[PDB]
RNA sequence: CCUCUGGUGUACCGGUUGUGACGCCAGUCGCAUCGCCGGGUAGCUAUGUUCGGAAGGGAUAACCGCUGAAAGCAUCUAAGC
């Protein structure tokens, strides 16, 4: 698989330690861990790493591709990290970051308080935008989805919480 | 469950008709659906009183996902959450 054949690059300050199944990546941003499928083997030569199958099975190639992708994600995350940029649209819709808990007012009869998990930080330049930053792409996406699920966009006006890079289908009555 | 509101309450109290008896008056008792009629203690009881189906964990159904290759893109799935 082309993804597996492609080699991943270690920038410099990040270290990759394989200990049997449980590979670990250390970096400036923090610590991450990744397990390896029984068909996959990893060879680190120079900063570069090679994912290749132990057996020539199609399943082994597929697992090698997914392993290369996840490790590339982990290395990029520890080196630099990611952010999400959620946006809020609607009249009276508001948000604020206080400590580790984000407070939202989305038109219900009670404010919503959402507790950020360990590893993700948030900040709001204004009331209608949220910036989530983290080293873990998967956890960052999960947190963004959970925050968006409190009030999803509607087609008639677009009110609600949306991704910055999100296309929203729109219609009208009659 | 029986404090309250009621029902029943033929061994509790009273009014009264006919007849027989207790020697007689007075006073009582038997029989007449408990003779008929008015009340009513405990117990039982509903139509009376009080209480219950509150809240919370765990795994899931349809459904909605996150990251992610096979298939350089895409994709809730094949690893994983």
């Amino acid at each position: 698989s082309r993804v597996a054949k492609a080699p991943v690059t270690v920038p410099n300050g990040v270290t990759v330690t394989q200990n049997g199944r449980q590979v670990e990546v250390k970096g400036s941003k923090g610590t991450l861990s990744f397990n390896l499928h029984a068909l996959v083997e990893l060879k680190q030569e120079e900063g570069k790493l090679q994912l290749a199958p132990a057996k020539e099975s199609k399943d082994a190639w597929m697992q090698a591709g997914t392993a290369r992708a996840v490790l590339n994600n982990l290395v990029k995350g520890v080196s630099e990290g990611f952010e999400r940029k959620l946006q809020l649209v609607g009249v009276g819709y508001k948000a604020a970051v206080k400590g580790t808990v984000v407070n939202l007012n989305l038109g219900y009869s009670h404010p919503i308080d959402y507790a950020l998990p360990e590893g993700v930080t948030a900040e709001t330049p204004t009331a209608t935008e949220i910036i989530l930053k983290s080293a873990n792409k998967q956890l960052l996406g999960q947190v963004a989805a959970e925050i968006r699920a409190y009030r999803s966009p509607e087609p008639y006006k677009g009110k609600g919480v949306r991704y910055s890079d999100e296309v929203i289908l729109r219609k009208e009555a009659k």
